[PDB]
């Protein structure tokens, strides 16, 4: 399955601690996210396994070169301009560099795009197809373990002349160019070889293309994309679950039978998921007893959003999956040219440096993700409405008094806002291809600018999952009010039935109504005579004065109204503050209840918990964005085949 | 490869005679291009029988006697919560509802008949409760060439059109049918000619013919059918576009390909290897860039160097689409699901058409990929500058003031791309929260095929104009030849016959050989164009290296024999042209086809025929599938 | 009488502007909007429209205790209107607490621009929001101070200004900006302003958040930039034609007449003056009247096409010019109160629309801006396209080692290219909302947000475009000078060689007609055209005059044009690292060169691209640009 897939893809982002970059040991998009993002991550650039490859690259070019073998880029123009010969070859491939340092800062790509790049340029310098120094991948493993990249502007690149040249800029010392020492220190280039104990390198045959002639921008932003478009995938999955048992869904959506019979591999993937989740759930008995209370007067199936789940989720499931087979074959390739197949004594002229596998699949993950957008949005929007969640308050607002709580209503706004942002990000960058640089680049790939697209749907989509989630929280903690509270009006009723020594048929009639009477319709004043349940009561009085049929029963229903109008809301009071200051305890979705309410320490949202919605969903947001709800999810997910 | 598979589709296409359907054989999209495109193919519906009646005895029954079940003793959509015992008049009730199209324009037959077939098909799994007779009549109606007149919009997948084959089958009066090109009856008429009687719908039967993603999942097939076939021609064209541009077949070479192993990358690489290894052009190519080799490009374009890497994602796309589309058709895509050996109606959403719709939108992307390409490579032929010798516009004349080519092709390349661009634009993004809000997702997946559709039919346009180019591109090849070897020889026997010196013969030779001919063409003796300026150079260098008043008497008559009989021989050469490379080329096909069996020529003012009129010729080939015979040939042996 | 005029109008005001009056009765422009984001020593002034403010907030309180039944008032918002409730200043509070929603995963130019318009609403008297909150909204834009808000939430602008009520309530969640320097809790900012935090009375928490001053606050800026950036493209337009060698007459007025729309009539207007007189239209016309024959008649579209292409694009952004400014100049509020005639108007004033679809537009308009860059740029670094320019623009010598302003041309095709994406519509993307009660809404924030973004890019593409512009200039002075010395050296020569007169005459037509940059690089290369046309012209004399003395004499020739022709050369391009003293594109040539301090382009100055451009841009993002544009256009009708 593709879940264990993706649990594999996180477990790796935990647990490594160093990177083996030897031209045959694969990189994945996890150990990408896991150099960007935790700096106790080290790269290992293993000598034995690659440097005699290189140093025969290396010297093949510069005695080639030399000796005035006839290669584009090397001794030939960039190019448009590959018409052009020289001899001049350290300065061919400054005056490359020079000419490429030509981004600008309006106000940049963050150090963890830098990193990764570096990262990546390495990376394809192990093949031993691109001519380049091995004292320079040493510098360029030392420059990333020491934290040390340049500040690079946002835009420029076609995909990543522009990009890669202030990677360039930096091993040569350029005094323009800043860089990086940690969070804290920025200085000219020069100076920050200095301080880790670099000298500026002077440029030899075909290096300064080597540097910048390849997709390693565009790539290590769609590595850090695809990984946590995977992460947050899986979580979305999961949550379907969760919203399930709190809208009191009926289970029947995920039987295997139906997507046996419609068999995507993503539809049987998450339908199985999701059966197993929802499994003896406690909440899905909830359910059960509530489809059974006026049975014949509630819908016999649920709204599309958790109904057709799985069918949704399939074309999602499949385009995240591939897209990540299709990045990690882009990070392990020698993306460069010309391609030096020394063995042979040839310079291979191709065009390796063109990002479109990458392109293209950008634009088509940003198309899932608005997908997984709207399906969160749909689900959102029912949970907010009385008339769609089975028994839950307009905007899961607590009240008792609705007219100063309005819930979730600020996050339901702001759900339609993200949604309709994101659908908008999902139009396609490679559709927009410009003829470029002297009519030579008239196909080109976008890469980098389709990824960066792409990282901001994903964004947006981590906003929505936390509000999601910080709602269904809120759902579970009504869902246990609401049963307790049924407990206590039924008990009353029964109580005060016997205390006015009302007959059995009256009773029994009476508890019906305290059982079958949705009590967020009421809770905000229980003994209202306009409310559903002392309108429910009024009719079963009417009906039992008629089956019986005096004076005395009436004396007696009389009494029982007025019991009532005493006794029932302090009860009902009660035991709504004890739950203010256990189903939930057998679902599945246990720990991300407890992660959100103790571990990030919130609570039920209402008018006496004065922390606002932003600091409850900020929470929650940071633990995404930060990794941590990975905890839960694999947790909750433990046991699963 | 995916090659040998895009084969094996075509050659499906070609060679099926009946379409079985029996609930384990899959259907592909062959199968169902087959079935709308040649009506000689039949559906045997292969009796898979008793599983069908189980189903509908044990849903009728049920009904019966009670049993809650969505849509059948309940209402529909939001409505599911209303029952009922009234089982047929539900089913009624239904259709009456969903005839809820308006003619403005219609889906074409070609898509209404697959919807047909793929409805027939998802029922022959034992789920859906449908009565045997009604899929027979379905086989029936569709060996008979019936199909209802459906609405083209309506659906966000597919209600509303399916409700027009249930109209059909029930006999409808307001529901118009057609039987083959022109009849057009009343659904009962329609039933009768054929030998068919309207049926009464038992309970779930309404459900259970709209209830699918049948009509998305059919213009589906027959997009990914088509984008298949244009793929492998579009890969295939560019080995051609490198013969005819003057190329470096080593773009192609396999060690480029495996060190960025994307699947699609190394598999267009190694066709075109292939295609390209002991080309005749690809020598010609050679000998043109040892000549003057400094002063010419070191190696090509990104529209030409860059294919096998832009085509990767375009390849994986259509194979993985092609895949999903296929499980679609082979699907059981209804509801409820009746699992009648365990005695249970299942409740989900297998009428839901998002895999369907998801890929739409890919595969359109993919396609305006494809035309990217093919709008660049069209560029570059049409440029003097960029084309390698060839004239601007692919232009014959000599006479260029009244000869402008192919340039309304190139302007209308530009429109057909840009187009294409725009329609790429995803459709799934626009979902609305529909139906009083039951189907707050839903797939758009019928919407978004048939833009796939529209796009596809601009990459076909795209297509016959680029390979168009590509056969007048031969034809100015093998005229340029030709040319220069004529104007070789008569410099060389003048050069003998006014007695120069061999300095002399052999600078006038180098320039007769260097000098792109089509830069001259036009006026060869004109003394400002470069054949002259060429000779005019070398005679002063040669005066130079040889210092002389006999030498210059020489010279002058050189020049005066070659105004009197350069001309005259260029103009033979190429009227008897007008009236050999390519037979040693494996595109020797494409172009035997497009010239001999389409009866076309080389473009020029003397050719009375338009752009249009040859154009077309193409176009048909490819949209009617006359031009896999071509390919097949063009193939033959790749990869054994 | 010109869109033109206009925008200097605009232009002005920014620059002019000590105080921004706000009274209910004087417009308030894009200009002012954009002068008090940017210009801290610019002040707001609000008068004491005090007697209608005070007026409507005594009615709405004093219906509201007696129990008057109005919208969010005394019921609930939005979806939950059929609730009621006489918890008059609690209700104000929860509807506050409920919208403090978002999450921080906008600037402070904006926030407090967004203040500026939630002011000026409340000035027409239809609010019900006290005095006293608007004399303290007015302090706080004097006292720069503003709430830190979250970019996203507004459906269009609920969320975002909730912050603002937040800082004045003093809500310890929400954090306070004070300058550029210090950030602190709401209690301590109002604190150190000399301000208490309020108690919402009834209506007040609705009335600061019910408007669209947060769309309609960055369309202002966004206006005002797209006004400057329209006028420096059209401007600019008139440059490209000097350096490219152009034909002004693409902007005669006949042309425009006959198919006068506006914003043609205009552009071209502005063109042809800019053009009249051109010393480097001087040099276009020498150029085509050598090999006459030979050369285009008509330039290619980027430039000839320029009016046309503008047109719509001008139009478009001075038609939603209007629209904002109509927007900054509202009632953006509900309820409306009506106190003169005792009622609550309930309406939809609140949904920004019009400042929505018409940044959609604004933002299509600027795509097609940045496509006319794009063009003018390409044929400007493609020798087959550019009339004698070099590839690249590179000076060379040696174009080996000098690529130019290549890595500038691949930028260009990045910026157009994310430029075209960006103007799809947001409009388009309107999902039912909030219990479905917002079943239409505008994403006017989001779409202006895009525009803004567009506009950004739009600055590199002009900081680029005017930077190879001022390269071109000193490439076609250069040229100039140096075919002087050639025509010099072979003129001597031919003399000194005792040629024949004719044969002298041919020579000097070779020098003045072969384009220089062709054959710089080595000017005595014998494969290279000045070499190639002189041997033909040699060659030509030799059959005229048909001579081993001729032969000796003409052998002369070509050997001592080594002597001293590059040498020549040499001397005057290291000498040059008048013709654009005449040109009204001079203030942006001394603005480029002498104020940013730059040079021309090549592989012997050190600075790079980079560190050049974003002198350009700079000047451009900071506005310091409309100084050399209001000089060149000095005069102008
Ligand atoms: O084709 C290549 O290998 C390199 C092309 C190029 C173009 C511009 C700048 C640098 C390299
Ligand atoms: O869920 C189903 O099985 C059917 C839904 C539906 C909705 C509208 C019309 C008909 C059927
Ligand atoms: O005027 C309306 O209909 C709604 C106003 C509003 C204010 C806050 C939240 C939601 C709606």
């Amino acid at each position: 399955s593709h879940v264990k897939d993706i649990l594999g893809l996180i477990n790796a982002f935990n647990e490594v601690k160093k990177i083996t970059v030897d031209g045959t040991t694969p990189i994945t998009v996890a150990h990408v996210a896991a150099l960007a993002r935790r700096h106790d991550v080290k790269v290992a650039l293993e000598a034995e396994q690659c440097r005699a490859r290189v140093e025969t690259c290396s010297s093949w070019v510069q005695r080639k070169a030399e000796d005035g073998a006839d290669i584009a880029g090397v001794t030939t123009g960039f190019g448009a301009c590959s018409s052009r010969r020289t001899n001049r070859l350290s300065e061919l491939q400054e005056s490359l560099i020079r000419c490429l340092l030509a981004g600008v800062f309006t106000k940049e790509l963050p150090a963890t795009a830098t990193r990764s790049a570096m990262l990546l340029r390495l990376n394809s310098f192990t093949y031993g197809c691109s001519g380049i120094r091995w004292e320079v991948m040493e510098a360029l493993e030392k420059l990333l373990n020491s934290n040390v990249s340049p500040k690079v502007p946002l835009r420029g690149s076609v995909s990543d002349l522009i990009p890669l040249a202030y990677i360039a800029g930096l091993l040569i010392g350029k005094p323009s160019v800043i860089a990086r020492i940690g969070d804290d220190v920025e200085v000219p280039a020069p100076e920050a070889l200095s301080r880790v104990g670099l000298r500026p390198f002077k440029l030899q045959a075909k290096e300064g293309l080597a540097l910048v002639n390849g997709t390693s921008f565009a790539t290590a932003v769609a590595s850090t994309v695809m990984y946590d478009a995977n992460v947050l995938l899986l979580l979305v999955e999961t949550l379907c679950g969760m919203f399930c048992e709190v809208i009191f869904g009926r289970e029947e959506f995920a039987h295997p039978l139906i997507h046996k019979v419609k068999p995507h591999p993503g539809q049987i993937e998450s339908a199985e998921l999701l059966e197993w989740l929802l499994r003896s759930s406690p909440f899905q008995e909830l359910s059960r007893e509530y489809y059974s209370i006026d049975k014949l007067k509630k819908p016999k199936q649920d709204r599309y959003a958790l109904r057709s789940s799985p069918q949704w989720l399939a074309p999602l499931v499949q385009t995240i999956r591939d897209a990540t087979t299709t990045v990690e074959t882009e990070v392990n390739s020698a993306n460069d040219n010309p391609i030096i197949d020394h063995a042979n004594d040839r310079a291979l002229h191709g065009a390796n440096f063109q990002g479109s596998a990458v392109g293209f699949y950008m634009d088509y993950v940003r198309i899932a993700v608005a997908g997984l957008g709207k399906l969160l949005f749909a689900q959102f929007t029912e949970l907010m409405i009385e008339y769609y969640s089975n028994g839950l308050p307009g905007n899961l607002s607590l009240g008792p008094d609705l007219s100063v709580d309005y819930g979730l209503k600020g996050l339901d706004i702001a759900m339609a806002a993200y949604s309709s942002e994101l659908q908008y990000l999902a139009n396609p960058v490679t559709t927009h291809v410009h003829s470029a640089e002297q009519h030579n680049q008239d196909i080109n790939s976008l890469a980098l600018i389709s990824a960066r697209k792409t990282e901001e749907a994903l964004d947006i989509l981590k906003l929505m999952i936390a509000s999601h989630l910080t709602a269904m929280c809120q759902a579970v903690d009504l869902r246990q009010l609401e049963e307790a509270l049924v407990k206590v009006v039924e008990n009353v009723v029964s109580t005060l039935a016997d205390e006015c020594g009302l007959p059995n048929d009256t009773k029994a009639r009476l508890l019906y109504v305290a059982k079958a009477v949705p009590v967020y319709t009421y809770l905000e004043s229980p003994c209202d005579p306009t409310l559903p349940l002392l309108l429910g009561l009024k009719q079963s009085c009417f009906d039992t004065i008629l089956a019986l049929h005096t004076d005395t029963l009436v004396d007696r229903l009389a009494e029982f109204e007025k019991r009532l109008s005493d006794r029932l809301e302090n009860e009902m009071t009660a035991v709504r503050v004890l739950y203010e200051k256990v189903r939930i305890q057998g679902s599945k979705f246990l720990p991300f209840y407890r992660f959100v309410r103790e571990e990030l320490d919130t609570g039920v949202m209402s008018a006496r918990r004065e922390q606002t919605p932003q600091e409850d969903v900020q929470k929650v947001f940071d633990a995404i964005a930060d990794g941590r709800i990975t905890v839960p999810l694999l947790h909750c997910l433990q046991g699963f085949l």
